[PDB]
């Protein structure tokens, strides 16, 4: 009755608050809290610390934190404990490359029982924000360290937040139940279990059969022409979000045939999404054009669409010395064939649906899109490498988008970075994006992110494909279910049957 069950692909994982997979963001952000919290307007609030201030410079912050918060094993949250954490997180600091404001830190120390001062080595923008991310800055109470550290294990996975993990059953379920000591509000749901379902429909068949009571995800939730229907069915209730992020495709730059502007011109104007949404994603997302939709910060920036026209993709490539061969519907230059290799996860349904569409669009130009369907650590080893022609990719919601997206196309054993390695501006805009980081001058800021995405949309870097949405299922029972700030966080704490 206040107790929900629901369901996941995968079981939570550890609930190591400083490390990655097999950890899952949102539960980590079930159990671990941050000093400070994102809100919906991309402001941060108050949260384990009370206030702050910061030096002229920029680069020293100095944090009063609550007094009156205890961890869920009873042992007091301070200045203390926060800095031990932050230790902790650091002294496993190359793990965290692709969050810059691991980079920046200089120093954590308690000063105080209650007051916490972080020093950087710039005026980093984004610190709060980065602050408030689901990890690597949360905080689990130290007595839990394994030898003083965390990178190497932790013993109970003890957080502040307002859900305690009860007990996890590999391949089954894990249980977490409310934190009847929280410091904060105590949520009207007491017990929420997760049911380990990986796959798609049998996530949707556990919903119709009752064995569950509320699914929430990305468009990869259920099978989304059953979605439709349940939003018909007068026994379920469904929701669909307003969009938290992109899909696009990848393409190579430093990879033949990729690596010509025109190629990828042409592509950008091969495919149509209006289509491609109505026909793999049952018309439930919205078409996207440019890297970033124009609602998302710093990004609404005129970019000029290429709108399908199948007539000009095909002007492009023979303008480029793409021409057909006689009797043959793939082009040829310089005796090569226009082949490119569309590489996505083989297991994924939709993914495969959506480069089935993808290759047809791109035969009816003259490209020749070859599947690669491979298990899920072959096409993440393909992304770090660069061994790519095109990969399915997507950014990264709020409140990452788009500074911390940005930010990671710096490092090098990411997509974004093997995909733009090819361009003769690849370093201009690397160092760009390090000085939209610490910009304190609002018109450079607006200025450097312009100039940013201007040249990635310009030598046509992507293929966007969607702006996605977050989908609900649940019983009718549980009411309106909230979305968070954070797009991979889940607002359990703020649902009331
Ligand atoms: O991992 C995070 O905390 C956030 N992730 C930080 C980077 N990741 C580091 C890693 O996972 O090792 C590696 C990473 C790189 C490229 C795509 C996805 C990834 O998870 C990004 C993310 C944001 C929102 C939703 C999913 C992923
Ligand atoms: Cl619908
Ligand atoms: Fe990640």
């Amino acid at each position: 009755p206040d107790e929900i069950t629901t369901a996941w692909p995968v079981n939570v994982g550890p609930l190591n608050p400083h490390l990655y997979t097999p950890n899952q963001m949102f539960a980590q952000s079930m159990v671990y809290e941050p000093l400070v919290k994102y809100q919906a307007d991309g402001s941060v609030i108050p949260w384990l610390a009370k206030s702050w201030t910061h030096s002229e410079d920029g680069k020293t912050w100095t944090f009063t934190l609550r007094d009156d918060v205890k961890f869920s094993n009873g042992e007091p949250f301070d200045a203390e404990a926060a800095a031990e954490n932050f230790r902790a997180v650091l002294d496993n600091r190359q793990r965290h490359a692709w969050l810059e404001l691991a980079n920046q830190i200089v120093d954590v120390k308690a000063l105080s029982k209650t007051e916490l001062q972080i020093t950087l080595k710039s005026a980093y923008y984004p610190f709060l924000q980065e602050l408030a991310l689901p990890r690597p800055f949360r905080f689990i109470a130290p007595s839990q360290f394994k030898n003083h550290e965390t990178m190497n294990g932790i013993k109970a996975p003890i957080g502040t937040g307002p859900w305690i993990l009860q007990e996890s059953k590999l391949n089954q379920y894990d249980v977490f139940v409310r934190n009847e000591n929280y410091w904060g509000e105590k949520p009207a749901i007491k017990k929420i279990t997760f049911n380990v379902i990986p796959d798609p429909t049998t996530r949707a068949v556990a919903f119709e059969t009752g064995d569950i009571d509320l699914l929430y995800g990305n468009e990869g939730l259920l099978p989304l022409d059953t979605f439709a229907r349940f939003s018909q069915n007068p026994a379920y209730h469904t929701q669909l979000s307003q969009p938290i992020e992109t899909v696009m495709l990848a393409l190579n730059t430093a990879k033949a045939p990729t690596n010509e502007l025109a190629v990828r011109e042409a592509l950008n104007y091969a495919v149509n999404k209006k289509s491609l949404i109505d026909n793999a994603l049952y018309g439930t997302q919205q078409v996207a054009d440019t890297l970033f939709a124009p609602s998302v910060p710093y990004a609404n920036l005129g970019l000029k669409p290429s709108q399908y026209d199948p007539q000009k993709a095909k002007a492009l490539l023979e303008k480029a010395g793409w021409t057909l061969p006689a009797g043959k519907d793939i082009r040829e230059k310089n005796g090569q064939p226009l082949r490119i290799e569309l590489s996505f996860i083989g297991t994924d349904a939709l993914s495969k649906s959506m480069a089935e569409i993808i290759q047809a669009d791109m035969r009816q130009i003259g490209a020749d899109v070859s599947l690669i369907g491979e298990e899920e650590s072959s096409i993440y080893a393909r992304q770090r490498d660069g061994r790519f022609g095109m990969i399915f990719h997507r950014t990264w919601g709020a409140p990452y988008d788009p500074h911390a997206f940005l930010s990671s196309m710096r490092v090098p054993s990411h997509a974004d970075f093997q995909a733009q390695q090819g361009l003769a501006d690849k370093p201009l805009i690397d160092k760009e994006i390090g000085e939209v980081l610490a910009t304190h001058d609002e018109t450079q800021r607006q200025a450097l992110y312009r100039d940013i995405l201007t040249r990635l949309h310009d030598e046509a870097v992507y293929l966007p494909i969607s702006y996605i949405s977050m989908m609900v299922v649940s019983k009718p029972e549980l009411g309106n279910i909230p979305y968070a700030p954070i797009a991979t966080e889940i607002p359990f704490e703020q649902i009331k049957p």
